[PDB]
């Protein structure tokens, strides 16, 4: 159940590490630092089914996800990200977030940020849409915040267990680990309440969407690309990854009537 990235065979290695980040993020060296230097940095990827964990450890850099950027780009996960070592600053709906050792940040994709990390070494869940769709009201409020606190070392704690057990962990577990994830994060998001910009990206808008409306019998193409402001092409290039909108239309309501050169784009598919 295993993928790997790292540049440490390679010699121009921030360059590699850009590549394999850009579908999610574009990334700049510190101002003063040289591409000489190098960029020793590593990807880390287990598959719990669905949801995505991510070992990460890497050198100080800035991050952009951006407004262009989700006009494309058909990744919408919910971010949850834990530091073991280092500190981020994150920009958001002119809101600046910052996160140390032993907290998390969370994060739609969906959304654009801009910001800087220290060095770090960091443990990122990625959740699809749906998982979370349910609690989405309090989720697109607390958007780009910190979990802090003993609800959050709860959810540390769990993580830490978890990825001390990776690599034995076995499928018939997965399912439940995925809904204490789910419960434990959900559960951490109620937090303090800013108060709103909100320029969502085009599919995070269209699996809302979709979600809102699925039991409405006319959920069809046509009505979603009208209620997005979009073109029946650009619908069909979001959903090419997962088969198309009807198939993914489709997999959901069969769910609904249920219980009744590599990127981290490619890591973010999960087929």
């Amino acid at each position: 159940s295993r993928f790997s990235t790292r540049d440490l065979p390679p010699q121009e290695q921030f360059r590699s590490w850009r590549a394999h980040m850009a579908p999610l993020v574009d990334v700049r060296l510190p101002d003063g630092v040289s591409e000489e230097d190098g960029f020793p940095a590593e990807l880390t990827g287990w598959h719990l089914g669905d949801l995505l964990i991510v070992q990460q450890v890497t050198p100080a850099h800035s991050y952009e996800r951006s407004q262009t950027m989700l006009r494309s780009s058909p990744i919408d996960h919910w971010n949850v990200g834990l530091f073991r070592s280092g500190r981020s600053w994150t920009e958001a709906d002119r809101r600046v977030t910052e996160t140390g050792p032993g907290e998390f940040f969370f994060r739609s994709l969906g959304y654009p940020y801009r910001g800087r990390m220290t060095d770090a070494a960091s443990i990122l869940l990625f959740m699809p849409y749906e998982l979370l769709a349910d609690d989405a009201g309090k989720l697109e409020g607390a958007n780009n915040s910190v979990l802090s606190g003993n609800l959050a070392d709860l959810l540390a704690n769990y993580i830490n267990g978890m990825e001390e057990n990776l690599g034995n962990i076995t499928v018939e577990e997965v399912p439940r680990i995925v809904r204490t994830i789910r419960d434990m994060v959900v559960a951490c998001v109620a937090a303090v309440r800013p108060d709103s910009q909100a320029k969502m990206g085009v599919m995070e808008r269209a699996h809302r969407y979709i979600h809102l409306n699925l039991n409405s019998g006319d959920l069809t193409p046509e009505t979603i690309c009208r209620e997005l402001g979009i073109s029946r092409t650009r619908l069909y290039q979001l959903f090419e990854p997962s088969g198309g909108v009807l198939n993914y239309i489709r997999r959901r309501r069969l769910l609904q009537a249920y219980a009744e050169g590599a990127t981290i784009g490619d890591w973010l598919k999960s087929v």
